[PDB]
């Protein structure tokens, strides 16, 4: 069978053979479509590792042009030996570098993946401490930075086993700023983080309670009580917003960090889990500029914007939201450009977008995309990607959701 | 039971109504297909002339829904009902349905449209019924006469004109405009387009048609008319009945030197209206706008009007690169001047926000008294500012319901010409 996807802005029809490989469930039923859904639908016994462990192997060796070969099947009996004893098995380093840009690959709701390829990947599988984990992540986030010239990354810590020595990074991302509730019901900082805020000082943190203030690492290691760590500062690369004819705008003291590292998520290669894999790329300026910034419950700028503006707020058929939201942009992207940290604007992120589904759908036979998530948060429909059907589908290796650790966790200190 | 989260305000919702849906919608468990414009051809009876037992249980349900719908299920009407219906397709292949019926088929098509921010609206809905019509010059005056009503010199009302239904798919009614009111389209000697783009066919079939085009920007287009499958007249919607705003900035006094002017009263005429396996080809309705139809989509679309690049000149923007965001800069200047402009005329129009407001609120509604609300977030999402609406941080389900509106093919694909 195929399935035919269309672009209603150039006509362009491609044609979907990969969904025939798909694994696990959409969320959706013949009936009721749940695509808006954001998180819709103990660990895997010996009897269900084997399948999803030969299905990848059988992937792998099939990229590399070995499907049959001897290294095949001596490979498949090798990982069969070790379910039958250990009730599970170790990826090769090729297998597990493999493994990671294919999740990347897989990630339907990214629309930075014409970079798949090019993602550097740190093997952390024989971390054993939390203080192993604080300098794998620092070498990490040293390296992705670059001063300012950045390169996606990933760091891979042991997989799941018993499902009690699980290794996590507990932050949502491996730089993010703090949160604070105050006594009149206001918030400083990042209202998103005020929960893992709360649990960092409890743990012993001492914070600056300011607008900006880095949060501590907190790494869990072999199932133990997470740590806390401080990221040496002068790994943090941060950009001060300014805009480029607004000169009050420095006036209002925004800054945002150059790194996004997403450190929660899951990442499943053959069957195998590995519940701390943070990974980092660069921003798309909406991401700040829209969501971080604009967003009611997040820091929620566009009154004071609009203010300074001298908008007319008495109605809402001004648009003045709309127009405070885009010059909130232009200064994200103007302010990250000159001071030479990587980022890119949605119109050109979209574009790159379509030029690598087309890629995807003729080299190997289509592109698993989640519209919902892939349409940036504004000017939806001037980007290419709005006009352009999309097949959701998941594809393994993926990334994951996974429980937030403070919702499983049984601690063990006093 | 499924639930629908709104993540700003952490509102949870609980569907139920989902379990009354009747068609698919594409997707399956493993592939979802909510992007594409038209995923599923699943039809409630064949291609044309049920038999029998394709038609009855489609009506008994339908009946039974309005029935149940005024608390009469199983009542001595209902069965006499029942019994009528049953001799009509006997004794022709088909039935006919009372005027309230009609009436309740309409507005409950309009209540389960997914796509449809608008629906706060669906229980005010005037429904005219020209089921009597024979000729395209009977149709010319039914569409005439609800053009008058619904814009109502600006005070917009919405409403729909319900032609006969398909009987076997030969003596189709049909308006071949998509739109009642929309702009020709030319295609000009070097390459490039005047007008709307997306009416270039169409233009062209009027002018084979006989029609004589003015060849300007804003050329408003004849009416083409098919009734009882014959082949289609034309006819000129008297300009008097075509409300138009011209427009203008609140600020930016060259503006109006652009030239640019939209009509009000979007009407769709190019859908069918499915009730009890009943087809009604030709039932244009409509309603008043939301500004970014106009300003985003009919204004700055690449293969529409495409005014990005005039725009953003006169506002002397930086359009060297795409990160400048002169796109997105002209994009709300344009969006503001429209609102402004229809404004500015008494004629109703809604901004994406108050429309997006409005919508959650009728979703909290009809979770509330009816278990559900079928919604597509890919279509009510607003084209520009997504996350800023509150429609972006909701959750929806999407199935489909009866009655309903449905696509068809566009009939120069398929009439046969006398
Ligand atoms: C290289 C530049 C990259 C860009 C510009 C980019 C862009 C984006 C954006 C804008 C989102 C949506 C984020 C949100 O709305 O919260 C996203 C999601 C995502 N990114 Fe990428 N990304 C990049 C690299 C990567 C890398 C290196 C990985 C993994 C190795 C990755 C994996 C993902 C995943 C899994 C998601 C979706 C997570 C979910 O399902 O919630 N991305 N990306
Ligand atoms: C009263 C004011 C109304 C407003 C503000 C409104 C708003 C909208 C908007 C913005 C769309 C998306 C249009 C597009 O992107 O092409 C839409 C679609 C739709 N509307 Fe409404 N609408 C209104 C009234 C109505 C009425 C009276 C009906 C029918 C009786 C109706 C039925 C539909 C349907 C079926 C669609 C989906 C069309 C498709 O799938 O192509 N609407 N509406
Ligand atoms: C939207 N800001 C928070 C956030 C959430 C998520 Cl789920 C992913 C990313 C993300 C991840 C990567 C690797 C690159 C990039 N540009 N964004 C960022
Ligand atoms: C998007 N502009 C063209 C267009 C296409 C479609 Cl499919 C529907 C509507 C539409 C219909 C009604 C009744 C009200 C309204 N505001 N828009 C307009
Ligand atoms: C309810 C809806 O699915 C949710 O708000 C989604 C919409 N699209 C998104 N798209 C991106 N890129 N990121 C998001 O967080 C969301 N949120
Ligand atoms: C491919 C995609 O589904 C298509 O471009 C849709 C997106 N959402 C839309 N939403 C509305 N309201 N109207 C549209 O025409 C579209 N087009
Ligand atoms: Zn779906």
């Amino acid at each position: 069978r195929f399935l035919k996807v269309k672009n209603w802005e150039t006509e362009v029809v491609l044609t979907d053979t990969l969904h025939l490989k798909s694994t696990l469930e959409t969320g959706c039923t013949e009936y009721i479509c749940m695509g808006s859904i954001m998180h819709p639908s103990d660990v895997a016994t010996k009897d269900q590792l084997f399948p999803l462990a030969k299905e990848f192997i059988d992937q792998y060796y099939s990229s590399i042009k070995r499907f049959g070969s001897k290294a095949h099947m001596e490979r498949l009996e090798e990982v069969n030996k070790e379910i039958d004893t250990t009730s599970t098995y170790q990826l090769k380093d090729t297998e597990l570098i493999y493994g990671a840009k294919h999740a990347w690959r897989n990630a339907s709701r990214c629309v930075g993946r014409i970079q798949w390829s090019k993602l550097q990947v740190f093997d952390a599988r024989d971390c054993t401490t939390a203080h192993g984990m604080f300098n794998y992540i620092c070498n990490h986030v040293k390296y992705a930075t670059n001063k300012g010239n950045l390169r996606s990354a990933i760091t891979i810590f042991p997989q799941r086993t018993d499902g009690k020595h699980d290794f996590r990074v507990w932050n949502s991302q491996l730089i993010r700023y703090a949160g604070y509730k105050q006594p009149d019901g206001s918030t400083l900082g990042d209202p998103a983080n005020v929960q893992f805020t709360e649990i960092c000082i409890q743990q012993g943190w001492k914070p600056p309670r300011g607008r900006f203030d880095v949060l501590p690492l907190l790494l869990q290691a072999n199932g133990n009580d997470p740590e806390l760590f401080q990221i040496p500062p002068e790994l943090v690369l941060e950009v001060p917003i300014r805009h480029p004819k607004f000169e009050w705008f420095k006036d209002l003291g925004l800054k945002w960090y150059g790194l996004p590292a997403v450190s929660n998520m899951l990442l499943e290669i053959g069957g195998l889990e590995f519940s701390a894999c943070p990974f980092s790329g660069w921003y798309m300026g909406t991401e700040i500029g829209v969501r971080d910034y604009c967003d009611n419950s997040r820091y929620n700028i566009l009154e004071e914007v609009a203010k300074k503006m001298n908008l007319d707020m008495r109605k809402t058929s001004s648009l003045w939201k709309d127009q405070a939201l885009v010059e909130i942009n232009i200064a994200v992207l103007y302010s990250f450009q000159s001071d030479k940290v990587t980022i890119v604007d949605h119109h050109s992120a979209t574009e790159s977008f379509i030029k690598h589904m087309e890629n995807e759908y003729r080299c190997r036979g289509g592109c698993p995309a989640d519209w919902v998530w892939i349409v940036p948060p504004m000017s939806g429909s001037i980007t290419p990607v709005f006009h352009q059907e999309m097949l959701n589908y998941r594809l393994t290796p993926s990334f994951e959701y996974q429980p937030d650790p403070w919702n499983t966790h049984v601690w063990k200190l006093v």
